[PDB]
């Protein structure tokens, strides 16, 4: 029974397990400095959309984003449902830059989509933002803040993006 672990709708694990994972995966690295990296993306005008095409649409949209997240990333990596329409995913053993490809690859299959719906043929994006660990977060949600604060940057500056926190 793994259910105390995951997130109903889209299987995905649920906050409060992903950020256990994270505050790990950040006590590994303030041990032994690998390269790990953060993401945390965000499905664009998802109000827009669920005011538009309705709330069961909404959902459609959500499973598909955390079907294409957990059918693009690799078995080590960890996928979450944060919030309503926020993921996140940790890439252990995976700079900045290593990151930025299975985000364009997961923002290109998002883009390429078109969820059947019942309400109609919908289109959207993602915005995405990337944080590689660094040695001066002082715990793991200054590490989130940072991946958070460049998904900001990625949603002002055009939407349907990735970028990397600096
Ligand atoms: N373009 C691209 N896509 C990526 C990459 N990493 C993961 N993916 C996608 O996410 C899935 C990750 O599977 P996995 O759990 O690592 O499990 C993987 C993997 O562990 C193993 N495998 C396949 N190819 C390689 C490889 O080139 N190197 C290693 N070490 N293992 C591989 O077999 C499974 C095959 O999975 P897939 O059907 O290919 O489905 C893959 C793959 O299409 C990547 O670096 N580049
Ligand atoms: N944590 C994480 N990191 C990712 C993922 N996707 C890409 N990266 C990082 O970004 C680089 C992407 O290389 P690529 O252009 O997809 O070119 C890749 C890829 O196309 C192929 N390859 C490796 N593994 C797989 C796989 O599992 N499935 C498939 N289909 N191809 C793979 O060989 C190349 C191996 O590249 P790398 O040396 O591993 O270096 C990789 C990898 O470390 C991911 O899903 N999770």
């Amino acid at each position: 029974a793994k259910l105390s672990m995951t997130d109903r709708l889209t299987g995905l694990l649920n906050r409060g397990t992903w950020e256990n994972l994270v505050d790990a995966e950040y006590e590994r690295f303030r041990r032994y400095g690998q390269a790990t990296s953060l993401v945390m993306f965000d499905i664009d005008h998802f109000k827009p959309v669920n005011d538009t095409y309705g709330h069961l649409a909404g959902d459609e949209v959500i499973r598909h984003t955390a079907d294409v997240t957990r059918n693009n990333i690799r078995q080590s990596d960890s996928a979450g449902r944060y919030g309503g329409e926020e993921f996140g995913i940790i890439l252990p053993e995976t700079d900045a830059e290593s990151a930025r490809v299975i985000c364009e690859r997961i923002r290109e299959a998002i883009e390429k989509s078109t969820v059947s719906t019942s309400a109609g043929d919908i289109q959207y994006t993602v915005s995405m933002g990337i944080a590689q660990l660094t040695e001066t977060p002082e715990n793991y949600m200054q590490w989130m803040q940072k991946a958070d604060e460049a998904l900001y940057k990625a949603k002002e500056s055009g939407r349907n993006k990735v970028v990397v926190s600096l």
